[PDB]
């Protein structure tokens, strides 16, 4: 369905616009396309660096009576350098102020590991490492409890946590909100099995990102494996007379995933929200399952030294 129901009762669109490396002159376009096209989930977040540009998308389309607040989902996440309880308020409330909206529909755990904080989203040591902060999940959990408390955000999750990170909140004494929500990479090279079995076990909604492996990321090699030019997937896009996005778009989505796709570009992003009126086989699901090779586009090694680090994990 065009939605999943979350744990907290709210309506999520399976399909959303992702942001991150969407530059601030071409994202607010981007946005204003989605809209129209019928998107009603933008994926966000501070370290993305154009929630302004965002911002003015979304306020152009509500005064042009597009579309409504109240049938849109917007998504932000807590940056590593605000995981210090104290932060996390004054972290939640300028997002809110770029993005010039009242309130989140969701609000994540960006990563489960703190970073030193200050002006710079990566800081660096003398050695050129990540310096970490002296900061832990469930006392940040407990900061984003209370943004829901006070109304500022509808729900709250995380993002790359692995299986044991939830079920330290899950498990945490006084929980006051479960996780709505675990945003973690996905698509035929990682296809997260356990993890996902895992979450939708405890009601908890999974996002897939990356969902066509993230070509542009930075730091793509061209050795790098491609998932929008494999050829086996073009083969199953064929058979149905779609694109090999539509297909890497539609399988999280049959896997009951959210699923956030990025694109600047008007007619992907038209293309990519082509995806109701068609289905994979269960026999294309099984295949595009067989090809997973846990082969991760977001994962800053360096940080493997973290307590926090979540893929050390099996799940
Ligand atoms: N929670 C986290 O830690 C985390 C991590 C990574 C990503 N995310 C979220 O997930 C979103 C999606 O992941 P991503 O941005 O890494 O990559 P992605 O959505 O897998 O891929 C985006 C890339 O695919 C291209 N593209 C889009 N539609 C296409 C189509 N129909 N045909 C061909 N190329 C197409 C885009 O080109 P153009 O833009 O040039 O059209 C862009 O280079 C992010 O933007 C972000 O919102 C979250
Ligand atoms: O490490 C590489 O050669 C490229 C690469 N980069 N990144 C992004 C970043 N890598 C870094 C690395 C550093 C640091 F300076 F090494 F500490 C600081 C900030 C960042 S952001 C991944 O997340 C990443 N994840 C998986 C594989 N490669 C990468
Ligand atoms: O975080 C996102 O939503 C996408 C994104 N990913 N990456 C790769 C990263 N990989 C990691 C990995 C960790 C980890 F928890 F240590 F594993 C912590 C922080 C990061 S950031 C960037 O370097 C990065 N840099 C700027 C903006 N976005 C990113």
């Amino acid at each position: 369905a065009s939605r999943l129901l979350l744990n907290n009762g709210a309506k999520m669109p399976i399909l959303g616009l992702g942001t991150w490396k969407s530059p601030p002159g071409q994202v607010t376009e981007a946005v204003k396309v989605a809209i129209d096209v019928g998107y009603r989930h933008i994926d966000c977040a501070h370290v993305y660096q154009n929630e302004n540009e965002v911002g003015v998308a979304i306020q152009e389309k509500l005064r042009e009576q597009v579309v409504k607040r109240e049938e849109l989902f917007i998504v932000s996440k807590l940056w590593c350098t605000y995981h210090e309880k104290g932060l996390v308020k004054g972290a939640c409330q300028k997002t809110l102020s770029d993005l010039k909206l009242d309130y989140l529909d969701l609000y994540l755990i960006h990563w489960p590991t703190g970073f030193k904080p200050g002006k710079e989203f990566f800081p660096l040591d003398e050695s050129g490492n990540v310096v970490p902060s002296d900061t832990n999940i469930l006392d940040t959990w407990a900061a984003m409890e209370e943004l829901v408390d006070e109304g500022l955000v509808k729900a709250i999750g995380i993002s790359n946590f692995n299986h044991l990170q939830v079920e330290m909140i899950l498990n945490k004494p006084g929980l006051k909100y479960k996780p709505a929500v675990n945003q973690i990479e996905c698509h035929p090279y990682l296809t997260q099995e356990k993890l996902i079995q895992y979450c939708q076990s405890k009601g908890i909604v999974v996002t897939a990102y990356s969902p066509l492996g993230s070509p542009d990321r930075p730091w793509a090699k061209p050795e790098d494996p491609s998932l929008l030019e494999d050829p086996r997937i073009k083969a199953i896009a064929a058979k149905h007379n779609k694109t090999t996005a539509q297909v890497l778009i539609r399988f999280p989505m049959q896997r009951n995933l959210v699923v956030i796709p990025k694109s600047v570009t008007p007619e992907r992003i038209a293309e990519n929200f082509k995806v109701f009126d068609f289905e994979l086989s269960s026999q294309d699901m099984t295949t595009l399952l067989s090809y997973n090779r846990n082969w991760r586009v977001c994962a800053l090694l360096s940080c493997t030294s973290h307590k926090d680090y979540p893929f050390h994990e099996e799940f």
